[PDB]
């Protein structure tokens, strides 16, 4: 099959927003960073090209974009000859933005452009060395009851430990992410409970994300908060939702090690 | 949900010998080289692990695993405690030279031995940037009929354009290749021709290495000769197969962009 945008699947992000019950105005603002792993396509001779793209997809658009059909779409570009990079970027940003319902930013980026680029880790300190036993993972938000009762600090936490389970089709999604906050100091022990306690849980990165942010705000209640998750690829394509009471988006799209 | 190693399936390597014509005795040595992305389980106090784990698979074990029952294999490390780190590794070695039917080799590591590491591409000269078109993607080993008539020589080339099909998921595989030998210098044109012409070819990764290796073999007839192919990965999992004339095991295993 050749290239073919139909293939491309909408979700409307207020169908899980709903049960966050968030108000009128979104509490945060950010943006979904997908790295395209696998993007290629032939030239007009009909000799394959391959590239990496990078996609950053505003968080007030009305749609995310189904990952399998993302992959789809993507392999739909595999035996069809364009004449040049220029038109791949633009047909891909043509394409997603029309399904996502907002302008999205797309890099088409030869695989040059990525000789000697680090892998990297997160931000802050790592949660995850703790001498506690976990034997329920089911999914509980009132684990952060009483979480913030410290003395007002800004730092920045991270663990790799979170795994959710995916909507659609139950295998594992695997994923890092960094909480950054100013606010009462959070207990680590209550906020890695929580974190693990997705491991049995079915939701879209996404919207994990926004879970944890509105979880964070309400019992915790920081007076800035960003929370950004990286997960590993699924066919080809890896999702970074970044969510933020006052930043716009990461500074960058390194990837990290399981990435 | 937990652990079980009855998951794995070994595939025989004599099914794709068989159909290259090969003997027993094989014209190369090497090994399958796999990287395990996410790999996790619970230590004994029930707290999640993450770690990266290296497999190396001699080319002469009878049987390779396959991909997708490796996978399934290790997701039911997930929900399982281990005492250390060290049963993990030790389970490892055990289920899979078992599956393999020779010792495989294991690394199970931490995700900050992979902090600050870089990207590699391959080495030599890539032949990729060649204006020339393409006028089918048939699969065609006698693209390399009289392909290597210039002088003696010995030199490292490779491609990012290799692309071959997974029959049993209906997937692409994307890999980037080496090839370093010594013999008649090779025609550039007819070997990209003839690795452009895997795109639309049913086999497993294992298997194209090994097609490469020996049709170079007998229509290039090079003294000395060593194939490396490095692929993304599928379900968390990569394969990196080596196949060599002289040599045991490739230089590195560090990952390549795509990867
Ligand atoms: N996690 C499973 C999953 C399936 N499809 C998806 N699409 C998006 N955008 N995000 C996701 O997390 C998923
Ligand atoms: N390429 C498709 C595929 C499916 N399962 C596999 N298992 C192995 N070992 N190698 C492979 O290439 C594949
Ligand atoms: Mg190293």
């Amino acid at each position: 099959n050749q290239y073919d945008p139909s293939l491309l699947q909408p979700v409307p992000r207020s169908l899980n927003r709903n049960d966050l019950h968030l108000s009128a105005t979104l509490p945060f603002q950010g943006c979904d960073i997908w790295t395209l792993y696998e993007l290629s396509w032939l030239n007009q001779k009909g000799l394959p090209q391959v590239a990496i793209g990078e996609v950053s997809i505003p968080a007030t658009s009305a749609n995310l974009i189904e990952s399998k059909s993302f992959k789809l779409y993507l392999n739909s570009y595999n035996q069809t000859r364009f004449a040049s990079w220029d038109e791949v970027q633009t047909r891909l940003v043509h394409d997603l933005s029309a399904c996502a319902g907002e302008t999205v930013t797309v890099n088409v980026k030869s695989l040059n452009e990525y000789t000697a680029e680090p892998i990297v880790t997160m931000q802050g300190e790592c949660i995850d060395d703790q001498d506690i036993e976990i034997a329920n993972y089911e999914f509980d938000d009132a684990l952060l009851q009483g979480a913030a009762q410290g003395e007002e600090v800004s730092e920045v936490l991270h663990s790799h430990l979170l795994k959710s389970n995916c909507l659609i089709t139950n295998q594992p999604d695997w994923g890092s992410v960094e909480i950054a906050y100013h606010g009462a100091k959070m207990n680590r022990e209550a906020l890695l409970r929580y974190l693990v306690s997705f491991r049995e849980h079915n939701e879209f990165a996404e919207q994990c994300v926004e879970r944890i942010f509105t979880d964070i705000m309400r019992y915790c209640q920081p007076q800035s908060l960003t929370v950004y998750a990286r997960y590993t690829r699924r066919g080809g394509l890896d999702i970074n939702p970044f969510r933020s009471s006052h930043q716009s988006a990461p500074n960058h799209n390194q990837r990290m090690a399981r990435q």
